[PDB]
């Protein structure tokens, strides 16, 4: 069929800011209802302009997806579903129109020598910005990449240790940060992020990398994201600094991994056996 690498884009809900309105604020809550009953109440406005016009929002999808599957509307959704901004907000007049649950990861990597071109392609990048997440994906295409989860902690949030409750994307909820428990040494600049890669409850990689060209670890090793990955720094994931949200901390669930039927080996099955 079609090969795809698991990404943080799949699993999100399409949205359009049909009318931006005005006087809204970041943090204003958003409710998604099904046939006029609350399903998800922890959506939020994530970007506004100077006049309070809504620019970006974030809607967690775990409860929406669970319900959609129950009622036979996954992942199309449709006109049974509505989004609204909490009545407590100062804003007015905005209209948010919901679409489907995204199943396309939006990315396929082949040889890591051409991966940066894929990672920085305009369509993929537009979706990273729209959903407010960094571009971190499974290195190899296939369903197995869905089992990779990334935990990312900024310098400011690293200092907080387990007091930092990290939001989980795109599903919702939070989880206490493990970065201070896992690393001896944390981010050294505000361009640096502790990245923990887990597969099947096991940390398979953990490293502090930078979104700033030229930044290095204590051994003068290059830790700028795109370089680190282009040079084969990971056997599990690939990433870009482009549109990495400044100060991002959070947990990324990857999905949408898909194999080309002809390319699957018995080895891939063994590796999936858990």
């Amino acid at each position: 069929d079609t090969a795809k690498n698991s990404s943080p884009i799949a699993g999100n809900i399409e949205y359009t800011i049909s009318t931006p309105g005005s006087n809204y604020a970041v943090g204003d809550k958003i409710t998604v209802k099904y046939v006029s009953d609350d399903i998800e109440t922890e959506g939020k406005i994530t970007e506004v302009d100077a006049d309070g016009k809504i620019k970006k929002i974030n809607i967690p999808t775990a409860k929406i997806i669970a319900k959609a599957k129950e009622v036979g509307e996954y992942p199309t959704l449709g006109s049974n579903w509505t989004a609204e901004i909490s009545s407590s907000s100062s804003g007015l007049a905005a209209v948010i129109t919901l679409g489907k649950i995204i199943t396309d990861s939006g990315i396929l990597l082949a040889e890591i020598e051409n991966a940066e071109a894929a990672m920085t392609a305009v369509d993929f990048q537009a979706n990273l910005k729209k959903y407010g997440i960094p571009g971190v994906v499974a290195l190899y295409p296939g369903e197995l990449g869905d089992k990779i989860e990334i935990e990312i902690v900024s310098k400011a949030d690293y200092a907080k240790g387990a007091s930092a409750l990290l939001p989980i994307y795109p599903g919702g909820g939070t989880r206490a940060s493990t970065a201070k428990a896992v690393f001896g040494y944390g981010p050294q600049t505000d361009s640096q992020y502790a990245i923990i890669v887990r597969r099947n409850d096991a940390i398979v990689q953990s490293v502090v990398l930078s979104t700033k060209r030229g930044g290095k670890d204590i051994y003068d090793s290059n830790i700028y994201i795109d370089d680190f990955f282009a040079k084969g720094g990971s056997e599990y994931i690939f990433a870009t600094a482009q549109n990495w949200p400044e100060g991002f901390s959070g947990i990324l669930t990857l999905s949408g991994g898909l194999s080309s039927n002809a390319e699957v080996t018995a080895g891939d099955l063994m590796e999936a056996w858990d």
